[PDB]
DNA sequence: TAACCGCCAAGGGGATTACTCCCTAGTCTCCAGGCACGTGTTTTTTTTTTTTTTTTTTTTTTTTTTTTTCCTTTTTTTTTTTTTTTT
């Protein structure tokens, strides 16, 4: 029952999470930006690694 | 049974006369509360914007793959041809 029930909302959460960050991009200056170019992080993971 | 009347006796105080005196009527003269006029500052009414809960709407529901079965109209009204009866 626990295997059958929660896996619908698990896949829905995975699809929602992959749709929200589908264009969060590391650029050539080391910064992290989305599709519109808004700055999210100056370095990826706050260390650029 | 004592109201009432008649008779008699006694006394108490209101009316009268005179003297006084003192308080108010009258008349100036100054001035101040009583009153006519204007208005107020609270009270009610009305708007105004928000608040808070209720109700309604809308959108969503892991992915991939392989087999069958049933259905993919249907009754209901209108039209048009055919057949039978009559003069």
């Amino acid at each position: 029952i626990d295997t059958a029930v929660k896996t619908a909302e698990t896949g829905y959460i995975q699809r929602r999470l992959i749709k929200a960050m589908e264009s969060v991009m590391v650029n050539y200056d080391g910064t992290v930006r989305n599709s519109v170019g808004q700055l999210i992080q100056l370095r990826y993971g706050e260390d650029g690694l």
